[PDB]
């Protein structure tokens, strides 16, 4: 399925998914469209921030369904 | 000849049809009623999914037989 992803740019770009796919799974996808680390990597949808170890299946993310990506820095 | 043809949403669909109509003129006769293309319809009898070039009398679909419409997810 496709879902998509509102970037660091504010564009959107479209991943290849399956829905048992992890967070992480879909962070590593991320990183090779846009060059941010998955560490720096928060996935917001529907508002909630998603977590690594769970699924699409879990959230209930479907086709067509857009994650909002966020930068996290941590320290300072 | 009357066929029902029932929907995910427990609606039944009345068409009259004759036995020698192919599943694609049953395609287009739900898209006469419901506005749905052809291409997105998956018709199914006794749980078989039934193919456009061929007729319901090749299927034994009879008067009162009914099929079920299962749609292809837009995109």
């Amino acid at each position: 399925m496709q879902i998509f992803v509102k970037t660091l740019t504010g564009k959107t770009i479209t991943l290849e998914v399956e829905p048992s796919d992890t967070i992480e799974n879909v962070k590593a996808k991320i990183q090779d469209k846009e060059g941010i680390p998955p560490d720096q990597q928060r996935l917001i949808f529907a508002g909630k921030q998603l977590e690594d170890g769970r699924t699409l299946s879990d959230y209930n993310i479907q086709k067509e369904s857009t994650l909002h990506l966020v930068l996290r820095l941590r320290g300072g």
